Parts: C-alpha cells; sequence; structure tokens
C-alpha cells in the first residue's frame, strides 16, 4: 500500500510518496539539501503500519516540477503549505532533517494547533558565527565558497560537487552506483542545480541573511515553548549538530527525548535506518 502522486501546487506539481488511509496519525517526512522523499525510503516502512505517511519532494527538487523561482526558503514555505492545502493534511507528525526541520519549526510557530509531534535530526538554527556551522574546518570553507558569487555557481551548477561529492561525503556507509544515479536524477543541467545553491546561501550565518535569520529565530522561540512531544536523533560526531549539542538541545527543549544512534554525519537516514524506523514506530502510540 504505497503508491509515487503528484499534484498541482501554485504553478507547478509536486511529488510525494503516499501509504494511505491509516488509523493512526498523518506523518510528514521533510527532506532537505541535495536529496528528496527517497532518503526516507527505508524509514518509511516502519511507520506506515501505525499512520499516514506522506513525503513530499520540496519544489525542484526529486519528481516536482522545476518553476522558474527563486527557490529561497520563503519559495519552499509557500510551496510545502499549498501541498498540505491540496491534500487537506490537518493534524500531523512532522518528520524532519536538514532544511525540512526549518520548514517543520516555521510551520509548529504559524500553525501549533496542527503539530502533534516532531522526530527531527540535524537541524537548521541561526548561527552567530561561522564556528557555528559545522564541526570541521575543511566543512567551514567549502560553504563559504557555495555562498561566495561565481565559485559557488562553479562548484554547484557546473560541477554537481554538492549531489555527487557532499552528499556522499556525508554518509558513512557507501552509496551506491544505483542509489548516487537516483539521487542526481533530478539535476541533469546547471540549471536544474538552482535549487541546490539557493538553500545553503539561505543559511542563517552572521545573521545573513537577515530575512531567514529572523523568521528562523522566531521559528526557535515557539520551539522552545513547544509542549508537543518531540525526539531528536544525533549521530557521533554529527555534522550540523554535535552530540553535546544535541544534548543540550534535547534537555532544554519541553517533552523531548534524546536518541544517540552512534556513528554517523549529516544524512542519518541513510546510516541508522532501521534504529530510526523503529524509534519512531515505537514512540508514535505515545502520541495516539
Amino acid at each position: 500500500a504505497i503508491e509515487r502522486r503528484h499534484v498541482a501546487v501554485l504553478d507547478s506539481t509536486m511529488s510525494y510518496v503516499e501509504t494511505g488511509a491509516s488509523d493512526g496519525p498523518t506523518v510528514l517526512f521533510l527532506h532537505g539539501n541535495p536529496t528528496s522523499s527517497y532518503i526516507w525510503r527505508n524509514i518509511i516502512p516502519h511507520v506506515a503500519p501505525l499512520g499516514r505517511c506522506i513525503a513530499p519532494d520540496l519544489i525542484g527538487f526529486g519528481q516536482s516540477g522545476k518553476p522558474d523561482i527563486d527557490y529561497r526558503f520563503f519559495d519552499h514555505v509557500r510551496y510545502l503549505d499549498a501541498f498540505i492545502d491540496a491534500l487537506g493534511i490537518q493534524d500531523v507528525v512532522l518528520v524532519a532533517q536538514d532544511w525540512g526541520t526549518a520548514l517543520a519549526f516555521h510551520l509548529a510557530a504559524r500553525r501549533p494547533d496542527r503539530v502533534r509531534g516532531l522526530a527531527f535530526m540535524e537541524f537548521i538554527r541561526p548561527m552567530p558565527t561561522w564556528d557555528d556551522f559545522h564541526q570541521r574546518p575543511q566543512a567551514r570553507e567549502m560553504f563559504k565558497a557555495f555562498r561566495t558569487p561565481g565559485v559557488g555557481e562553479k562548484m554547484i551548477l557546473e560541477d554537481n560537487v554538492f549531489v555527487e561529492k557532499v552528499l556522499p561525503g556525508s554518509v558513512l556507509r557507501t552509496l551506491s552506483e544505483e542509489e548516487m544515479a537516483v539521487y542526481r536524477a533530478p539535476f541533469p543541467t546547471p540549471e536544474s542545480r538552482k535549487p541546490v545553491l539557493r538553500f545553503p546561501r539561505e543559511l542563517p550565518i552572521e545573521g545573513e541573511p537577515a530575512d531567514v535569520a529572523a523568521i528562523l529565530e522566531s521559528a526557535h522561540r515557539a520551539l522552545a515553548a513547544s509542549t508537543y512531544p518531540k525526539l531528536l536523533f544525533a549521530g557521533d560526531p554529527g555534522a550540523l549538530i554535535s552530540p553535546q549539542a544535541a544534548e543540550r538541545f534535547a534537555a532544554n527543549l519541553k517533552n523531548c527525548r534524546l536518541i544517540n544512534l552512534g556513528p554517523g554525519l549529516h544524512y542519518l537516514q541513510e546510516d541508522h535506518p532501521d534504529a530510526i524506523g523503529r524509534t519512531i514506530a515505537g514512540w508514535l502510540p505515545e502520541i495516539a
């Protein structure tokens, strides 16, 4: 009982995977850069017996449409909101990673009524300095380059380094040639890679861009006050989130359980699908 579908959204379409009607909650899975619903493929089967799983491809990613837009964070907000409306999704449990977490936090800040729980990992937070981005200095230098005009275009649009090198580089196991062919499929041309280049330029680092920084600071205030149940997964060493930062974050949030998965980098779904899926499955009955 699983299907890839498409739905008209604003000026385009979005693709999504759906497991269909369930007596349990609706569970909305949100990927980040430069992945798609595909990253949840080994996790969703653990959750499907307990809830209706919906995993969209963000606009410009996966099998979603490629409209002529900027692909800013605010564009993703609008397309995801319209996706939610088009499917009639109401109460939801959010499962999110990377930019999917920023979308989840901003959704919960505006519509707290609807958010019944949040399982998250490797999340976006305002970063006052570059030392607050990532944990390895060579990664900081690379993302500084992505954020530099001209240089980032060459690296991401022309050479496709985010898909071809950064993605497999932040998985401990080796992604197979067939897995990489799926991950590369949305991005055959420099033009198609525009969303992949815009995302790192949206990261709120040193207060810039100021519009994203302010919106995510507000979303984090709402998250800190919120009372819905939460699961925070973390790897060692992780990438955006160190083990120490994850422990402090989960300790300070309300109703938040920390799951230390063990050795892992950024794309934790690729190294720990059973642990993530089984843990979410065991936690959903607390929500219902």
